[PDB]
C-alpha cells in the first residue's frame, strides 16, 4: 500500500493531448442525453428501469478513453476489446447517438426491443448482433472473461494466426462488483502470463448499491494491496488538479497522513455535506492541515474534486499503462457516485442542466430534449476526429466471419463409422475425432483444445507431443492448460470460441472436463456465452450418474443435461457410440464453422466406459443428428415393445432387449436416442406452430417419425426427467422412463446401475410390467422377473436415498 | 515477499510437545493402512480408484494437528471445523480405524456404499451422516466455504448466541486448487472481518493431477505475495531441521540467494535424481553453496527435507497461528508430492514397509494386512491420549440438533391468508412472513435474512430498523449483508443452514437475492449444500422471465427452476400468492426445524410485480404444500377445459378462464400450481411403486387425484419444461403447456408475455384449439380468435428469437 495521493506526481504527468474545453462541452451532451434517455424510459411508467448515477460517475473517465485511447474494429485486427461496465449502457447509447449511429426513435425505444427498434438494457450481443461484443451485466464475469481475452490475444500471436499486438483488453469494472470472488480470483494468471495488453479500470466511487463497499475501511487500498501481491501495476487516480498545490505546499506531510488515516465512510460523508463541514471536519483535523486552506473560501474547498473526474489525471493513468510491459495495469480511479445531480444523489433536471452547462432552454427542457451537435459545428467535427483517429466507432460487432474453411467431410472420420477393433469410450471416440481434425489443412491449427489440469484422466496426454501445450511445452503449444481453474477454462473456451467474431479469425475450442463441473459450475458463463454467440464445444467427460462409479456424491452426473437445455443456443448430446461422436462432431463443425455459420456452441457428454463399439448402421447419419433413430427390432410372438436408450446405458437397453426376447418371446424396436432434449425442442416446436395453425397439415415431431405405438420404456444414466421431456410427443399410451435421480455414491457400475434402477433388469421390469397391464401377460411374470433378477421392491427411492 | 526460507527462524521455533519417536510410529501405521485400503479396493478391478500420493505427502501435517491443535465436537462447541481436503480421505479413514472408529469390513468396503457398510470415496455427510461435516473434493468451495464458515462463528459470539472462540476454522487445500477462482477470490474478506479463527493450510507440494501448478514460477511465493497483500498473516514452512546448521553455516547469503532463484521445476527435478544430481545441479551453483556441503556424503545431501515433512516446523506454524490476533493466517507447506512412494510416485509395497518401518512380517505382507495398536501399547495409549486431552475424536457429525422450538403456527400468519386491501407481490409477503417470525420468542433470534448488496430491491429495508446489519448497524445486527457476492452469501447461507449440526445450534437463514444469480451462478456450492444437510430458505427474488421485464438477458430467470430441481434434497415452489407463500414457509419451518427434522432445503421464487391477492380458500393449505388445488370453476354450456398456471402468470391464466367463458361458452376448472417439480416427484414415486408392485393396485399421482379429463393448458413464467415434467401424470388426453423458453428481453412486462406466448391471449388460443381439435368447437373460431388477439402465428419461436 502506497500514500493515498496520485500514483503519478504532477511533474511526471505528460500534457493533455485534447481540446479540454470543447470535449466537456460533448461530455456535457452525453451526459444530458444519457439521463433523458433513462428519464424519458421512466415517463411510460412501465418499470423499464435504468440507471443514470453510476455513468455520471464514470463519464470522464471514459471520455478520455473515447477521444485518445479506444481503437476501434479495424482492417488489421478487432480493436481494442472493451467490457463496458452493464448498467452504465445508457452513456454508451447516448454516444453513439451523438456520432449518429443510432436514431432518437431508438434511444425513445430504450429498454423496449420486442417491436424491433429498440435498445437492450445492457450489453447483450444475441439482442444488438452488430453492436455490444462482451456480456458484462453479471457482475464478476467481466473480469475473469478479460483476463482470458487477454491471455487468448497473447496466444493468437505467439502461435503466429494473428499478430494482435496492436489490441488492449479493457476491463471497466465497479469497485462493489470486486467483491464478486470471480473478480480478483484469478488475477494472479494476468502476471504468470504477464499480461501488459490488459488493463483493469475499477471506478472506484466507494459505493455499491445500497451503501459504502467498506465503510469503516478503504476499498482502494484494500484493491492497492491485493493487485500488487498478485504482481500487477497499480496506478492510483485520487485526486483532482486543485489538489496539487495543497498538497506540493504541504511541507509538515500531515495532509498526506490525514488522506491515508481517513475511511470510506467519512470521504462519502464530506460529498454529502458542504464545503464549511469540509473545512471543519476534514482539514480542521490537524492545524497545519487547517493552515492549508485557511486563505481559502468554502466554496474554493468545495471545488477539490476526486481525481477520477480530471482528464488530467485520467490521461496520465491510461497513458502510464499503455507504456507498462511484463504485467498487467489496473487503474483505480476515484469518483463521486451520483456526480453533479445535486440532493437527488420537476427540475433536479434543471440542476444537472445549470450543473455542466447544458446548452438545453429553461423552455424546451420540460420536454426532455435530446441534443445534438450539427455537421459542421466544433463539437460534431472534433467528436468524429477523434474516433477517425483511433479507426472509427465503438462498440461494434462483426456477426459472421469472412474466411472459408475446408472443414473434413464426415468421410474423413471414416475409422470411427466402422466397427471399434478394440474396445473403447466415447471420450477416447472424441481423442480420435480430434485427430481427425488435426490432420485438416484448413483447421487444424485453428483447433483450440482446453483442459482443466485433468488431461490424463481424459487420454489426452497423448497431445501434450503432438501439438504441445501453450507456454509463452512452448509458446507455439497448441493446448490451453488451465489447471484447476474451470471458470478460467470456460473463460478461455469462451475468448476462442467468439475469436471468429471479435478478430474475424474463426478459432474452434473443444473443452473438456469432469461433466459435473460444467454447467452446474460455471453457468452463469454458459449463459453469458450463449448471449456471447459463442461457437465451440463443451466435452462432458467423465459423465453419467453410475458410469464414474467410484467417485461418488459429488463427481456423479446425472444432471448436466437438465442444466444445458435451459441455453437457448446449446445443442446437447449423450452419444453411446464412437460413430454417434463422429457424426454429432462433424455436423457441429459443418453448422457453426460451416458456410450456414449457425450461432450454437455444443455439449456433448462422453464416458469412461470400455465396451464394444459397432459399426454405424448404413444411413443412420442423418437420425443420429436429430435425436433418435431405429438401431433393430428383435422378433418375438408374445408381445412387442419399444427401448430406448442413451450414453452408456444404451448398451444395457439392448442386454434388455436380448432378455425380454429369448426368456419372454418379447420382440422389441430398440432405438439410440442421441439428444432427448433435441428431440423435445422438435416436439415443442411442432406443437406450438401447429397451435398457432389450426387450419393446416400438423406438423409431426420428429420422435413419433421414428417410434411407433406399442408400449415402451427409456432408460439413460440421467435423472428421469431427460428421457421423460418427451413424453407429450411418444406416440405411446405407455411410456415408462428410468433415470438416476438421487445423489450418487461409490461403488461397481453393476451396483449403482441396480441402486439407481436403470440396468437391464430393470428394463425388463418396466417392459414386462407395461404388457400385463395390457393383459398380455399375467402379473405374476412381472412379479417372478423382480424376484429372478434380485430387484428390491421394497427399497427406498433413489431420489431419497 | 520473503526470502525462500521458514518464516519461523529456528531461533523463535518453540520446543516439539510431543514424543516424536513414537508418533512416527503411529503415523507410519496410518500411512500403511491408507495405502492398504486404496490397494486392496485396486485389486477387486472395479474401477473403485482412491488416492495414494496427495495422503503421503500432507500425512505429517494432520498428524502434527491430530495430537496437538485439533478440538474435537464437546459440551462448549462444536470442535475446530476441519475442511479436510477431500482426496486424502485414506489416510483420515486409516486414523479413524486405529482409533476404533472404523472396522475392518468398513475398510474393505472403501468406495463400495451401496449395500450399507462402506465409506464414501470423499467427505460427504449425505452418505456418512455422522462422520463426516464437509463437502471439499469439489475444489475451491472449501476455502471459501471455511471464510464464511469463519465468519459465522464470530457472528454467533456477537449476537451472544454461542461462545465460539475456542473453534478454529481449518481449510486443508491443494497448490493447484488454488487456481480455483472461489479460492482465494473471498480471501479479502478474512482481512475485513478479522477472522483470527480461520486457518489456511495450503499443501505446497507444488503439483497438482497432471503437472506442476506453475513450473516456471514459485506457486508459493505466489501465494505469499497475494495473500500477504490481502492483509493475511503468511507463515512459510519451506525446510526441515537439517537445514538450520548449513543456513546458518552460509555467510555469503549464497544459499538464500541459490533458494531464491530455484524455479519449482527445477525443485521437482531435483527430488527424483539423486544427492549426487543435488551436490551438482543446485549445491553446485556457487562455489560457496558447493562448499556447505563439501564435507557431506550424497546420502546425507538426499537427506535433506522440505519442511512440511518435518513435525518441528509444522508445530512451530500451527502454533503461531493459534496465537495471532487480527488477521488470519495461511500456512505454505512444503512437501513432496508421493512421499516416500520411491519408484512409483509387492515391490512397491515392500518399499513403503521398508521406508516406514512397517509392523508387518514378510510373512503377512502378501495378505495386504491392515495394522492396529493393542490397547497396552504405547502406540495405542499415546493415540488416544492425545486425542482425549483435545476433548475427543474427529471428524465427527451429528444429524440432529437437541433442543426442541416452539415454531409459530399457521394460524400466527393469519393476516397473510386474508384477502389483501393492498395490492402487494409474493416478496412483500415474504418479508411479511418474516416479520411474523421475528415476533416469535422461541425463533426470533435464530433467523438470519441474508443479501447480496440489493435489499432496497426486496422490500428488506423495513428490516433494517428492527434487527439491525451485522457490522463488526453493529455487531448485534442480525441481518448479513454480504455485498455482490453471491457465492459468499451462499457459503454464509450454508453456514447457518447447518449450524444445527455443526454447533447443535439451529440457525433458520432467508437468503434472498436476483433468483437468476441463485443455482446458475452457484450451483456446485447448491449441490454442496445438499450433500451438507443444508436446513435453510434460498428466496429467489425477482423471478419469472416477463416478470423483471425492463432487466433484459442476463437477469431474467425462466429457468431457475430447471435448475434447482435436479437437487434431490431441495424442495422448490413458485407461488402466485400471498397466503401459498405463508403457507409454504410455515411447512418448510415445521418441516425442517419442527420435530421432523427433514434434512431438505426450501427455493421459492418470489415476484416484484404487485397485484390482487385473494384470501386462501378454506381447506387449501394440503394443496398448496403437496403442488396444486383447483381454485375455482367457471361455468360454461360449450365446452370445458382445465387451466393452470403458477407464480404471476396464474392471474393471466386465470383472466383467460374469464374470457373463455364470458366470449365462448367454455367452462373450466383453474388450479394454482404452487409446484410443478414437487408434483412430478410424487408422479414419478407413483409410477416407480407402480413398477415395482405389479400384484398391486396402481397408486395414482396427487396431480392425477386433483384434476379431470377435460383438456388441460397450462402457462408459466418458465420455460415449457416446467410444466410439462408432469405430462406423464395428467389424467387428460390433452395437456398442451405455454412457458418462457428464449432469451429474455428488455421490454414491458405486457409485450413480454406476448412475445413469450404465455398471456391471457395464447391460453385462450391453446385451450379452443383443443376444443376444435376434438370438434366441439370450429377449427375457424380458433383462426378468428388468433386474428382478434392479434397474435403473428409466424413469428419465430421466442426459443430462437
Ligand atoms: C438490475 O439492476 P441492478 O440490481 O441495479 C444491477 C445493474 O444488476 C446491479 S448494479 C449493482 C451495484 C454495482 O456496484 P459497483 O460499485 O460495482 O458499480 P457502480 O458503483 O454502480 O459503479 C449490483 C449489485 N447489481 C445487481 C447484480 C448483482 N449480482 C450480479 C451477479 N450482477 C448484478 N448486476
Ligand atoms: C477423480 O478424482 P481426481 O480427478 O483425482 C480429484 C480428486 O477429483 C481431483 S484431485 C485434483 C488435483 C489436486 O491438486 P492439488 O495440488 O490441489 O492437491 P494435491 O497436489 O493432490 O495435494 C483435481 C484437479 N481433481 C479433479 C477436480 C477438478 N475440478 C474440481 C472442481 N474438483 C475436482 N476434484
Ligand atoms: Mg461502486
Ligand atoms: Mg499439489
Amino acid at each position: 500500500i502506497s500514500n493515498y495521493i496520485n500514483t503519478i506526481p504532477v511533474e511526471e504527468q505528460p500534457e493533455y493531448p485534447g481540446n479540454l474545453e470543447l470535449e466537456r462541452r460533448i461530455r456535457s451532451a452525453i451526459r444530458w442525453n444519457a439521463i433523458m434517455t433513462v428519464l424519458r424510459a421512466s415517463k411510460k411508467d412501465l418499470e423499464l428501469g435504468g440507471h443514470m448515477a453510476s455513468f455520471q460517475s464514470s463519464a470522464t473517465i471514459y471520455d478520455v478513453c473515447f477521444n485518445h485511447f479506444f481503437r476501434a474494429r479495424n482492417e488489421q485486427d478487432g480493436g481494442d476489446l472493451v467490457y463496458f461496465q452493464g448498467h452504465i449502457s445508457p452513456g454508451v447509447y447516448a454516444r453513439a447517438f451523438l456520432e449518429g449511429r443510432l436514431t432518437q426513435e431508438q434511444l425513445d425505444n430504450f429498454r423496449q426491443e420486442v417491436h424491433g427498434n429498440g435498445l437492450s438494457s445492457y450489453p447483450h450481443p444475441k439482442l444488438m448482433p452488430e453492436f455490444w461484443q462482451f456480456p458484462t451485466v453479471s457482475m464478476g464475469l467481466g473480469p475473469i472473461g478479460a483476463i482470458y481475452q487477454a491471455k487468448f490475444l497473447k496466444y493468437l500471436e505467439h502461435r503466429g494466426l494473428k499478430d494482435t499486438s496492436k489490441q488492449t483488453v479493457y476491463a471497466f469494472l465497479g469497485d462493489g462488483e470486486m467483491d464478486e470472488p470471480e473478480s480478483k480470483g484469478a488475477i494472479t494468471i494476468a502476471t504468470r502470463e504477464k499480461l501488459d495488453n490488459l488493463v483493469f479500470v475499477i471506478n472506484c466511487n466507494l459505493q455499491r448499491l445500497d451503501g459504502p463497499v467498506t465503510g469503516n475501511g478503504k476499498i482502494i487500498n484494500e484493491l492497492e494491496g491485493i493487485f500488487e501481491g498478485a504482481g500487477w501495476n497499480v496506478i492510483k487516480v485520487m485526486w483532482g488538479s486543485r489538489w496539487d498545490e495543497l498538497l506540493r505546499k504541504d511541507t509538515s506531510g500531515k495532509l498526506i497522513q490525514l488522506m491515508n488515516e481517513t475511511v470510506d465512510g467519512d470521504y462519502q460523508t464530506f460529498k454529502s455535506k458542504d464545503g464549511a463541514y469540509v473545512r471543519e471536519h476534514f482539514f480542521g483535523k490537524y492545524p497545519e492541515t487547517a493552515a492549508l486552506v485557511a486563505d481559502w473560501t468554502d466554496e474554493q474547498i468545495w471545488a477539490l474534486n476526486r481525481g477520477g473526474h480530471d482528464p488530467k489525471k485520467i490521461y496520465a493513468a491510461f497513458k502510464k499503462a499503455q507504456e507498462t510491459k511484463g504485467k498487467a495495469t489496473v487503474i483505480l480511479a476515484h469518483t463521486i457516485k451520483g456526480y453533479g445531480m445535486g440532493d437527488a444523489a420537476m427540475d433536479g433536471v434543471r440542476h444537472i442542466r445549470d450543473r455542466f452547462n447544458v446548452p438545453v432552454s429553461d423552455a424546451d427542457i420540460e420536454k426532455l430534449p435530446y441534443i445534438t451537435f450539427p455537421e459542421g459545428s466544433e463539437e460534431h467535427t472534433y467528436l468524429h476526429a477523434q474516433r477517425q483517429k483511433l479507426h472509427g466507432y465503438l462498440p461494434s460487432r462483426q456477426p459472421n466471419f469472412t474466411e472459408k474453411l475446408e472443414l473434413p467431410s464426415l468421410q474423413d472420420f471414416g475409422a470411427l463409422l466402422e466397427e471399434q477393433s478394440k474396445e473403447i469410450s466415447t471420450t477416447i471416440a472424441f481423442v480420435r475425432a480430434l485427430n481427425v481434425m488435426l490432420k485438416n489443412k484448413s483447421i487444424k491449427d485453428r483447433l483450440v483444445p482446453i483442459i482443466a489440469d485433468e488431461a490424463r484422466t481424459f487420454g489426452m496426454e497423448g497431445l501434450f507431443r503432438q501439438i504441445g501445450i501453450y507456454s509463452p511445452e512452448d509458446e507455439k503449444g497448441q493446448i490451453l492448460q488451465e489447471g484447476i481453474n474451470e471458470l478460467g477454462a470456460g473463460c478461455s473456451w469462451l475468448a476462442a470460441a467468439t475469436s471468429y467474431s471479435t478478430n474475424n479469425l474463426p478459432m474452434i475450442p473443444f473443452y473438456i472436463y469432469y461433466s459435473m463441473f460444467g454447467f452446474q459450475r460455471i453457468g452463469d458463463l454458459c449463459w453469458a456465452a450463449g448471449d456471447q454467440q459463442a461457437r465451440g464445444f463443451l466435452i462432458g467427460g467423465t459423465s453419467g450418474r453410475t458410469t464414474l462409479n467410484g467417485e461418488g456424491l459429488q463427481h456423479e452426473d446425472g444432471h448436466s443435461h437438465i442444466q444445458s437445455l435451459t441455453i437457448p443456443n446449446c445443442i446437447s448430446y449423450d452419444p453411446a457410440y464412437a460413430y454417434e461422436v463422429a457424426v454429432i462432431m462433424h455436423d457441429g463443425l459443418e453448422r457453426m464453422y460451416g458456410e450456414k455459420q449457425e450461432n450454437v456452441y455444443y455439449y456433448i457428454t462422453t464416458l469412461n466406459e470400455n465396451y464394444h463399439m459397432p459399426a454405424m448402421p448404413e444411413g443412420a447419419e442423418e437420425g443420429i443428428r436429430k435425436g433418435i433413430y431405429k438401431l433393430e427390432t428383435i422378433e418375438g410372438s408374445k408381445g412387442k415393445v419399444q427401448l430406448l436408450g442413451s450414453g452408456s446405458i444404451l448398451r444395457h437397453v439392448r442386454e434388455a432387449a436380448e432378455i425380454l426376447a429369448k426368456d419372454y418371446g418379447v420382440g422389441s424396436d430398440v432405438y439410440s436416442v442421441t439428444s432427448f432434449t433435441e428431440l423435445a425442442r422438435d416436439g415443442q416446436d411442432c406443437e406450438r406452430w401447429n397451435m398457432l395453425h389450426p387450419l393446416e397439415t400438423p406438423r409431426v415431431p420428429y420422435i413419433a417419425q421414428v417410434m411407433n405405438d406399442a408400449p415402451a420404456v427409456a432408460s439413460t444414466d440421467y435423472m428421469k426427467l431427460f428421457a421423460e421431456q418427451v413424453r407429450t410427443y411418444v406416440p405411446a399410451d405407455d411410456y415408462r422412463v428410468l433415470g438416476t435421480d438421487g445423489f450418487g455414491r461409490s461403488d461397481s457400475r453393476e451396483n449403482l446401475r441396480h441402486h439407481f434402477e436403470v440396468d437391464a433388469s430393470y428394463v425388463v421390469v418396466a417392459a414386462l410390467g407395461e404388457l400385463a397391464k395390457r393383459g398380455e401377460i399375467d402379473k405374476k411374470v412381472v412379479a417372478d422377473a423382480i424376484a429372478k433378477f434380485n430387484i428390491d421392491a421394497d427399497k427406498v427411492n433413489p431420489r431419497l436415498a
